[PDB]
């Protein structure tokens, strides 16, 4: 079993604060990091809230899915992680001045390729992947993981048809816009100064990512795959393993 007995765990310093709950870096056979939840007694909407994230971890075992070591029922729910420590890839790309090379952009696209190939074979769909959701584990071994929006949402999402509209394709949307963050620098949309204007112009198809910015050293099987990922229709996206083998195919270079 995957349960911590009260007592084990010191919670040290707080990491992150959120009005959900707090993400504190604890102390555990090692380095560990701890998320709680801020309510003594939660009702059952959020008990299985976190039930259910619990499920959907413990079913993971990648290199670049961030490692569940655990999870304490009292006197707070919390999950327990691994410690990861450096930055996010957002953090690295559009709030620091990261000097990042080809070789190491596309690795990172390699990597998030491998670990959200090995969520979707397990039938998990993320539904929230993005820049900075994937964290730079000793700015080196990328883990992905929920670390806290509309930039990588796919226009079947921005419209919300039916009832849910996150699905294989909405991540592999997603995955290029991560690609566009990795072969520009920037994030899409960049001209465009309200956030109501983008989900207005991109739920009819009126506005997309100018590919036209990238880096001139961008290859251009990944200029392509891009562009491909980013398809206005769902059904016409790639499905990861034909992405983990292009992107793995050209980073043997
Ligand atoms: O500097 C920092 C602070 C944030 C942080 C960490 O924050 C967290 C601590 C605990 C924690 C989380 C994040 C979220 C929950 O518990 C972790 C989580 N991983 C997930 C992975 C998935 C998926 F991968 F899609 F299956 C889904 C939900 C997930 N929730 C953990 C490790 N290193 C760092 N680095």
């Amino acid at each position: 079993d995957w349960e911590i007995p009260d007592g084990q765990i010191t919670v040290g310093q707080r990491i992150g604060s959120g009005s959900f709950g707090t993400v504190y870096k604890g102390k555990w056979h090692g380095d560990v990091a701890v998320k709680m939840l801020n309510v003594t007694a939660p009702t059952p909407q959020q008990l299985q809230a976190f039930k259910n994230e619990v499920g959907v971890l413990r079913k993971t075992r990648h290199v670049n899915i961030l490692l569940f070591m655990g999870y304490s029922t009292k006197p707070q729910l919390a999950i327990v992680t691994q410690w990861c420590e450096g930055s996010s890839l957002y953090h690295h790309l559009h709030a620091s001045e990261t000097k990042f090379e080809m070789k190491k952009l596309i690795d990172i696209a390699r990597q998030t390729a491998r670990g959200m190939d090995y969520l979707h074979a397990k039938s998990i769909i993320h539904r929230d992947l993005k820049s900075n959701n994937i964290f730079l584990h000793e700015d080196n071994t990328v883990k992905i993981g929920d670390f806290g929006s509309i930039l990588w949402m796919a226009p079947e999402v921005i419209r919300m048809q039916d009832s849910n509209p996150y699905s294989f394709q909405s991540d592999v949307y997603a995955f290029g816009i991560v690609l566009y963050e990795l072969m520009t620098g920037q994030l899409p949309y960049s001209n465009i100064n309200n956030r109501d204007q983008i989900i207005e112009m991109v739920g009819r198809g009126s506005l997309s990512p100018d590919l036209s910015k990238v880096r001139s050293n961008c290859p251009k099987r990944m200029k392509r795959l891009m562009a491909e990922c980013l398809k206005k229709k769902r059904d016409e996206r790639p499905s990861f393993p034909r992405i983990l083998a292009e992107i793995e195919e050209l980073a043997r270079e």
